[PDB]
């Protein structure tokens, strides 16, 4: 599924991730609009032979597993193919572990390039939410 961003805004604030350990909205809209360009179907290989999933490119070495990722720990307990669905749900529950692991919303390096000291609350503007 390719959200549109006010309904990627609304799904997310729905779940929860509104000010989630203290990341407001519009961090994790421009966090997905850079992972993925809002398409839940969005994978890439990394060098490590991991990969990445989803709306906000979740990686199989750590968080999920996708059966060919040597090292594998699943800390979300989850096949990848779960942050693949239309329904955000597995994808927001996993990145909820993965921004309380230590380093915020840091360990999104698209966040961190693309996101970080920006507006991003002008990802949520216009949305009715």
């Amino acid at each position: 599924k390719v959200f549109g961003r006010c309904e990627l805004a609304a799904a997310m604030k729905r779940h929860g991730l509104d000010n989630y350990r203290g990341y407001s909205l519009g961090n994790w809209v421009c966090a997905a609009k850079f992972e993925s360009n809002f398409n839940t179907q969005a994978t890439n290989r990394n060098t490590d032979g991991s990969t990445d999933y989803g709306i906000l490119q979740i990686n199989s070495r750590w968080w999920c597993n996708d059966g060919r990722t040597p090292g594998s720990r699943n800390l979300c307990n989850i096949p990848c193919s779960a942050l693949l669905s239309s329904d955000i749900t597995a994808s927001v529950n996993c990145a909820k572990k993965i921004v309380s692991d230590g380093n915020g919303m840091n360990a999104w390096v698209a966040w961190r390039n693309r996101c970080k000291g920006t507006d991003v609350q002008a990802w949520i503007r216009g949305c009715r939410l």
